[PDB]
Parts: structure tokens; C-alpha cells; sequence
């Protein structure tokens, strides 16, 4: 019990390959190497985020507008 990391957590399988806009989006951030080939998540309005890769190109466009999300507390 109060061990483990309840947040952050590993990557996913289904990451945000497909054309989500920043509709849905808000942030984005890179995660650590556990991917082992680029790790890249985002932030939704939902109150969750999505996993993906880093430069994949719809990528480029949403972190050009947004940035590193701020803090590490949800």
C-alpha cells in the first residue's frame, strides 16, 4: 500500500495514432524509455490522458500550439 506509482504509469497499447484534434486534446508531454521507442502522452478534457510517440506528425502541430504540461499532480 503506498508503494507503488498510482499516476504516470507505463505506456499503452492504443496510443493517439488516429486524427484527434486539439478539440479533445489540451497538452502534451514525452514519457520515460519504457516505450524503448519514443513515448510521447497527452492531456484531454475528459480527465485522462493519451499515450503516443513522440513524432508522429499530428504531434508536431498539437505541441507547435501547446507545451510540456506544467507540475506532475492531477
Amino acid at each position: 500500500s503506498k508503494s507503488m506509482q498510482v499516476p504516470f504509469s507505463r505506456c499503452c497499447f492504443s496510443f493517439a495514432e488516429q486524427e484527434i484534434p486539439l478539440r479533445a486534446i489540451l497538452c502534451y508531454r514525452n514519457t520515460s524509455s519504457i516505450c524503448s521507442n519514443e513515448g510521447l502522452i497527452f492531456k484531454l478534457k475528459r480527465g485522462k490522458e493519451a499515450c503516443a510517440l513522440d513524432t508522429v506528425g499530428w504531434v508536431q502541430r498539437h505541441r507547435k500550439m501547446l507545451r510540456h504540461c506544467p507540475s506532475k499532480r492531477k
